[PDB]
């Protein structure tokens, strides 16, 4: 049994933009592990923004090769490596080698019973309010919006969406891009415009305010979830949590944080990170049953892994073994 990394780009189709900054490319880094015929492989997203780097990750996935060598499992995994895009890598590839070995699907491990597709949000980038409506406009037929926004003039941009798209459930995603002087107003104005979600209004420690305002609008952490451990802390500010498998630092860990967050009564959304089917394919299966499901990273990209999972529309179907699990 022997482990590589490998780092991939691919091309975004066009540019992904939130009010952190764009995206032209994504690069990915896999984990693959192969046990004679047998070959488990995961993917993860290297992130800036939580101080990971392409070369870091590839530098702890790597050194895990002789303890991966000598028989390492998913759940000593998840005390010799800390949560991040390392551990997911890592994660995803045992979970699928697990799979192909033992001839018993992820999914039915994970969910006592076959996955089923779901609808997937479609991200519109932050641009223009003209782009960003005619975007919109083309797409006014999904289910699921989700808007990227966060400066401190949105107002011609929330409008201008949600007139392209009267009957879309839409959410928006400031990225820690609103403050405590323009929040209030915002939140108005998502209610006044139907929004059905915010993720991250306020910047990650900096965020007290939303424990003393009405939330006429449910509102999500993002950036500010770290583990489950601090998902109670929670509480007082957000009504909803993303989980990220790139942020848990794989499957094992996002269906632990899944678990606790529904007891503490959080409203669920499973995200992504700009990344590939191989990627979305363990995210569908934390995102069975979840009030929302965002996974639309290969439908941002230029080109998928083939074979890939199959969008029609916004429904996304569960991997098949061919990709992963
Ligand atoms: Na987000």
């Amino acid at each position: 049994r022997y482990l590589q990394a490998t780092t991939e780009r691919f091309a975004v189709a066009g540019s992904f933009t939130i009010s952190r900054g764009t995206r032209t490319h994504a690069d990915v880094v896999t984990c693959t592990i192969r046990d004679g015929s047998f070959t488990g492989i995961g993917e993860c997203v290297p992130y800036p923004r939580y101080g990971e780097s392409i070369e870091g990750v590839t530098a702890d996935i790597e050194a895990m090769a002789d303890r991966v060598a000598a028989g390492l499992t998913r759940q000593e995994l998840q005390q010799v490596m800390k949560p991040g895009a390392a551990r997911n890598a890592v994660d995803c590839a045992l979970w699928d080698l697990e799979a192909k070995m033992s001839g018993k699907r992820a999914a039915e491990q994970v969910l006592g019973q076959p996955a089923q597709p779901l609808v997937t949000a479609y991200t519109i980038s932050l641009a223009d309010p003209d782009t960003m409506a005619a975007k919109t406009a083309e797409n006014a037929g999904r289910p699921l919006l989700k808007i990227k926004t966060g400066t401190a003039d949105d107002e011609a941009r929330l409008r201008a969406v949600r007139a392209a798209a009267p009957e879309a459930r839409i959410i928006i995603d400031a990225n820690e891009g609103w403050n405590d002087d323009n929040i209030e107003y915002y939140l108005k104005l998502a209610a006044e415009l139907k929004i059905s979600l915010i993720e991250q209004p306020l910047p990650a420690g900096k965020d007290a305010m939303l424990a003393r305002i009405e939330h006429p609008v449910l509102i999500c952490a993002d950036e500010s979830v770290h583990s489950t451990e601090d998902l109670a802390g929670l509480r007082d500010r957000y009504d909803a949590i993303n989980i990220k498998l790139d942020k848990t630092g794989g499957l094992t860990e996002a269906l632990v944080m899944k678990a606790e967050a529904e007891r503490l009564g959080f409203t669920i959304m499973v995200g992504c990170m700009l990344g590939t089917s191989l990627g979305m394919a363990p995210a569908v299966l934390v995102a069975q049953g979840t009030a929302f499901a965002d996974l639309d990273g290969p439908l941002l990209l230029a080109e998928d892994r083939d074979p890939g999972l199959v969008y029609e529309g916004s429904l996304v179907y569960p991997a098949r073994p061919e990709l992963w699990g």
